[PDB]
């Protein structure tokens, strides 16, 4: 299980 | 897939794209189980992007792609509650995670008579959101390997299929699609 | 199909039909083994017409179709070395025969490094000639079950794919296509 | 192995 984030 | 109706549904979905009207081809055939239709297409989008990423994986290395990028503006991270991954490390976690879901009998029952779980549309969304990123990283970072290998139409046509599909059944939000909304709108 | 390049070639072929330009989608990708490309598409046309015939097989019975018909003008027979069989008997022989070929390691090697036999284009032709007839019998004799089941676009788009494919690589002669040359030229 | 014929 992965918790994914994105950044700008 | 045992010559089952579910297998027919996959063949049905693939054949009907040849009309080139993807917007109609991706709709629920009348009287069909929604979950089943989404399931079948989710599985096929996975195999598709898997083979797609597979064609350029020699160009995607720890060196070439130190971070998980979608162009300069956009960068992804995994965590367990920030483990930074190279793109091929990130994508390995993503696809392994996705495979694992598809291999979970509680989520994608291999038995055609077993109903999908109550939250199935939710797991399908999460999967498809994540599969988007592999498309995004290919476009923004390896479109030239893709050109020289001549798997550009394959990538383009697979991605067009994916978008129309996912917009039809509300499987991906607008924020997720942002690193490719240029390419999208072009359609 | 093991995540092999051959499996990729199948996904490649299916995705690229979504452009709807079947005439280009069916051409040999540059540098690709001809035999392999034909093999992959032959196998998929078999699964396709198999699932297709499968949707209306309750409507195809010993009583409904006493002979192997392609409309009034055209009628097929099997013989060994003249055995009128009912359409479902004829089609069972045909598809079993075709399956058997695809299951023959000497003809369709399951091992990606093994060259196809010298006469491979010849066996592919014979198969595709025969697969035509199942399309022909469906159109001329069960198009109404097909309509009510809503597998008409599936049938039409599969058949359009098949024709363009087979014309591209010279796999079926003009005489064989005659019981459907109306529908054909229509697209 | 089948030998196939057609008529009209
Ligand atoms: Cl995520
Ligand atoms: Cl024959
Ligand atoms: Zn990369
Ligand atoms: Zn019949």
């Amino acid at each position: 299980f992965l918790f994914g984030s994105r950044s700008s």
